[PDB]
């Protein structure tokens, strides 16, 4: 039944990796079409029985934050655009307009009076104003997680269904910097039939244009059958503005942007202005315009032509609506009445274009090619590759993944119950979803906005995190308190969240210490949540005010624990060293939590007057010349000192790691007998060019290969414990930490680029794996795509997004690096992986931001590093464009993106506390996730509805029997099920009524949505 995603290489007309291997990428001057050629056409192609049908589609690109904040743009620009669109479309029944960004549209519509809301609904209902995509934003496609692309699509489309009674089936993505197949994947599973893209490499546009392959059926790289295919239109020219949308010659097209005559403060760079259309010049003007159109039409297969008419924050002033509409109407009247042109031109919408194209297709006038692959890394000209934004503003890139998980956890924890309106649960969740959705914008997560705009996004995300926390902690109190005792105050904090990795040690002192003492409080309840649908163990840590603390479960069973010091690193501006200081009053307690699928587990921390039986203490070794003492208060083991030296550590039965005298990994030995496999971490720096084009927020233009960071003799701290050991080193700009808990290590970098201008800090792994020119990186946390390093392209072109992981492998060995944040990276030589940590750039890179990147702040980046033998794995053939994780690497990714949540009871005594929730939840196969659980109804609905998105990844078969799990039927997770339906991923359309009210599990690489109804 399920397609095999490993063993069958899809047959497609265009496969982008194969295309890349054969293309030359020469940047030659093509004439007026600078990156193309002089298009020729036969005037006799079109005649009375075969006309060229031209749709001119007015639009206005509205950024939800970029050079101004969302609200600043709304007040200065977008409210006027929407108000004038309402008036002008109402008064001119033939005029049309498309709208993409529902964040703005919702902000506007809710401020309208009823009379105007009704006028607005009427111009939508009658097809004059058409929503395209309908997401909250037009998201970045490189750094965004697929879960958040879905979240923002759903937020916008749910608003549209509710208020406008429409669901777009055509997507418009004119602005993201390069394009991902994650988009057609999600859109096709959300009812879409068509999509449009624009920012692809100029060489790719030229190559596909030559073959008339700019319209294609875009399927996923593993899809043999083609059921994922989505019809895609790629625009052919350098920009989506008017000069680059009428045809190949911008000097001509610019004369048809009637906003550029002077009074609006705009002009044509090509030095020939628009002229008002009159009876005396309409023939000559129409000659010029129709020639452009016929040239553009040569690049496509049907007699239906799309002509976008818009640009950034256009259609603001009434006078602008008039100047565009009246002049185009005069052109249409002339062109359409002159039989010799054999053109019928008119204003249209995006859907009208695609409907006409498919009519031509069904008439047998065209067949379209199939395509798989992606469209990264984008270059718009010369060697200007937009790989800088894979890293820019990495603090907020990390924040995105933290909030991603908090939103999921809050929606899931609160979904189990119906909530009174006074609890404000729906209100807080809507705020959290909207702020996370806003940040998916192609100037949000990308790090390409002005400083004060980044601050705005950060503030919004902080508010969203507080909202998630409130919802989460109220939900835990309800789920774990005896119902007849449960007595909620919906404003009260029953628990506080404890997060060990955000903002992170050295970033913010934000974690509460659990305060215990014989004269204040003997013990404290803590609760862990596991959002994943399988039983999970994970080490968890809390700060406590005594080293003498023991852990129990709620059956009072002792739990083995480890206590370690609290270490903070300081750039000592007196001694000019970076070194750690230990607390003499706060300590870390660490223990293994075991939590049910989608469940909760309670533990108790209790103080005693001396070392407890079931708690051990880590040893600590500070390696440096010229040590001074490090007292640790009551901590029972004295810190040891030594000169820098190589060291080796092993936790449990796990790998043995060896480190250099500078505290950096040099080798990994998987088992007792096995080789010490060379795996070396190194930090390097890229610079900026001193002549020619400068790196900025968008572009990465290095002045050659990276140079090693000079390390000096750094201070190394080794902590050795039964449950957790670590090696931490204070390097220039980076406190680098390797943590061992018995499996693949965790890596944490506290990155503070300080005042190092024009520097990019990279973390590289050096191995002897014979990977050649091949490596793999993920797309949106959804799939791994094969990359080939191309020495015919510059270094920055071989950088790709690393939104969640990357790997290299040979016949026998693979190294996978999983990330807790999207960053840029590559494999620039056989056996290497590298990933950029931060970048600080003094110059603007001429893309409109008008500033460099000088607002850096300390960030804690997190990773897992998985070395594995892969000789026994069933891998795709050499020609397959995909790769797949192993079980260990997938689990390591989940440990970073969706860790256990930790809650500390806030008061002294928790009356009616219970030990566990979800112990009867099915424990699903490891490749299955419940990506979303969301209650879709408020408490006043007679029939309650709960939505689930179920995703199954595909993990490699490597010989592990891995057995007995339970079937997960999401429709039976809540009692009193009356109906189970399969829906689109946005939950907005029912696709199948399910027998037995049973939701089937999905196939590998598939994602399905289900809604259960409850009486
Ligand atoms: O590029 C990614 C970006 O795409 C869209 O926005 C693109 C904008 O492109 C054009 O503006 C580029 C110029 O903008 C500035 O204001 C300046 O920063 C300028 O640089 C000069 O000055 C710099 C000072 O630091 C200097 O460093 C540099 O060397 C330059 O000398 C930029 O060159 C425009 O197309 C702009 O659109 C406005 O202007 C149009 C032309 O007049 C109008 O037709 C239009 O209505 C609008 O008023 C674009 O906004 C967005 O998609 C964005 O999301 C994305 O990040
Ligand atoms: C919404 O659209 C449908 C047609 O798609 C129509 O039948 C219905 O009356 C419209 N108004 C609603 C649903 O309120
Ligand atoms: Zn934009």
């Amino acid at each position: 039944q399920c397609q095999d995603v490993v063993q069958d290489v899809p047959n497609v007309d265009v496969q982008m990796l194969e295309l890349y291997d054969r293309m030359s990428f020469k940047d030659i001057d093509g004439g007026v079409w600078k990156q193309g050629w002089n298009i020729k056409y036969d005037p006799l192609k079109y005649n009375a029985h075969h006309k060229l049908k031209v749709f001119v589609v007015p639009h206005s690109h509205n950024d939800p934050g970029w050079i101004q904040t969302f609200e600043e743009y709304y007040q200065h620009d977008t409210k006027h655009i929407l108000s004038n669109a309402l008036r002008h479309l109402h008064d001119n029944p033939e005029m049309k307009f498309i709208w993409a960004e529902i964040s703005y549209f919702a902000r506007f519509y809710h401020d309208l009076g009823e009379n105007k809301k009704l006028q607005m609904k009427s111009i939508v209902k009658n097809g004059q104003l058409e929503f395209v995509t309908g997401g909250w934003v037009m998201p970045d496609e490189a750094n965004s997680h697929w879960r958040n692309v879905l979240l923002q699509l759903t937020e916008g489309q749910t608003w549209l269904k509710q208020f406008m009674n429409v669901t777009p089936t055509a997507s418009w993505a004119i602005a993201p910097f390069g394009h991902s197949p994650t988009m057609p994947y999600i859109l096709q599973k959300s009812g879409f039939k068509n999509m449009l893209i624009q920012r692809t490499h100029y060489s790719v546009k030229k190559e596909l244009a030559q073959q008339r392959q700019l319209e294609f059926l875009w399927r996923q790289i593993w899809d043999n059958k083609g059921d994922t295919a989505l019809f895609t239109h790629m625009m052919p020219f350098y920009s989506y503005d008017i000069p680059h949308t009428c045809g190949p010659d911008p000097k001509v097209c610019c004369q048809f942007d009637f906003k550029r005559m002077g009074s609006f403060g705009l002009s044509c760079p090509w030095k020939v202005p628009p002229r008002t259309i009159s009876d005396q010049n309409v023939a000559a003007r129409s000659d010029l315009l129709v020639d452009q159109w016929k040239k553009k039409a040569e690049l496509y297969r049907t007699n239906v032509l799309l002509i976008p008419l818009g640009d950034d924050f256009r259609f603001k002033q009434n006078t602008e609506w008039d100047v565009q509409r009246v002049n185009y109407e005069r052109l249409f009247e002339h062109i359409n009445s002159q039989a010799h042109f054999n053109v019928q031109a008119q204003f249209g919408t995006l859907q009208e274009y695609f409907d006409a194209v498919h009519q031509a297709e069904r008439a047998g006038q065209a067949e379209f090619p199939t395509l798989s692959g992606d469209f990264f890394t984008y270059a718009d000209r010369s060697d200007n590759y937009w790989s800088g934004y894979y890293t820019s503003r990495p603090y907020h890139k990390r924040m995105d993944r933290v909030l991603m998980h908090y939103v999921r956890a809050a929606e899931m924890l609160s979904a189990w119950h119906s909530w009174d309106g006074m609890a404000r649960i729906e209100e807080r969740l809507e705020q959290a979803r909207r702020e996370l959705s806003l940040f998916q914008h192609h100037d949000g997560i990308t790090g390409t906005a002005k400083t004060h705009v980044v601050v705005d996004y950060e503030q919004r995300m902080q508010e969203a995190l507080k909202a998630c926390q409130m919802v989460m902690q109220q939900s835990v109190y309800r789920l774990l308190t005896k119902p007849s005792i449960y007595s909620p105050d919906f404003s009260f904090s029953y628990f506080t969240l404890d997060d060990s990795r955000w903002p992170g040690s050295g970033v913010e002192d934000s974690r509460t210490t659990i305060i215990l003492g014989e004269d204040i409080l003997p013990s404290k309840h803590v609760v862990m949540h596991n959002t994943l649908p399988h039983w999970r163990e994970q080490l968890v840590d809390f700060y406590v005010s005594s080293p003498f603390v023991s852990v129990t479960d709620l059956a009072n069973n002792p739990v083995e624990a480890q206590v370690s010091p609290v270490w903070s690193w300081h750039h000592d501006t007196l001694t000019k060293t970076i070194h750690p200081q230990g607390s003499t009053t706060k300590y870390r307690i660490i223990f293994k939590a075991r939590v049910p699928p989608m469940g909760l587990a309670t533990y108790v921390l209790t103080i005693s007057d001396s070392k407890p039986e079931h708690t051990s203490y880590a040893s600590n070794l500070l390696l440096r010349k010229n040590p001074t003492s490090l007292p640790l208060g009551q901590y029972p083991e004295d810190v040891k000192f030594g000169d820098p030296r190589e060291i080796s550590l092993r936790v449990g039965n796990g790998p043995t790691l060896a480190f250099s005298e500078q505290g950096l990994l040099k080798s990994i030995q998987l088992t007792q007998d096995s080789p010490h496999v060379p795996v070396h971490f190194k930090f390097l720096k890229y610079g900026v060019r001193s002549h020619g084009d400068r790196s900025g927020a968008y572009l990465f233009l290095p002045n050659g290969p990276a140079s090693p960071v000079e390390l000096g003799q750094p201070v190394v701290l080794v902590t050795k414990g039964k449950l957790e050991s670590s090696v931490s080193v204070g390097l220039p700009s980076v406190v680098h930490q390797t943590i061992m808990r018995g499996g693949a290590p965790e890596i944490r970098n506290l990155v503070d680029i300080g005042s190092l201008d024009n520097t990019e800090i990279v973390m590289r792994l050096e191995t002897h794996i014979d990977s050649g020119d091949i490596f793999y990186t993920d797309l949106n946390g959804l799939q791994f795509i094969k990359r080939r390093r191309l020495d015919k392209l510059p270094l920055q072109a071989n950088y790709y997004p690393i939104p969640s992981g990357m790997f290299i492998e040979d016949a026998n060995t693979r190294l996978t690096l999983l990330t807790g944040q999207p960053l840029g990276g590559s494999s620039l030589a056989s056996g290497e992986l590298e990933i950029m940590q931060d970048r600080r750039l003094a110059s603007d890179d001429e893309r409109g931001l008008g500033q460099g990147v000088l607002d850096n702040k300390p960030v804690l980046h997190i990773y897992r590093l998985v070395l594995e033998k892969v000789n026994n794995c069933v891998r795709p053939s050499k020609l397959h464009p995909a790769g797949y994780l192993t079980s260990a690497a997938h689990k390591a990714s989940q440990s970073l993106l969706d860790p256990l949540d930790k809650f500390i009871f806030a008061e002294n005594e928790w009356i009616g506390a219970q030990g566990q929730f979800g112990g009867d939840h099915p424990s699903a196969r490891e490749d299955l996730d419940v990506s979303v659980m969301r209650r879709l109804t408020k408490s006043s609905a007679k029939t309650q509805r709960v939505g689930y998105v179920l995703h199954r990844t595909n993990l490699m078969q490597c010989g592990t029997p891995e057995e007995h799990t339970q079937k997960l039927d999401v429709c039976h997770l809540l009692p009193n099920v009356a109906r189970c339906e399969r829906t689109t991923l946005t939950f907005l359309q029912n696709l199948e009524h399910l027998d037995g009210m049973v939701a089937p599990e999905v196939c590998p690489m598939e994602t399905a949505a289900y809604v259960s109804s409850h009486s």
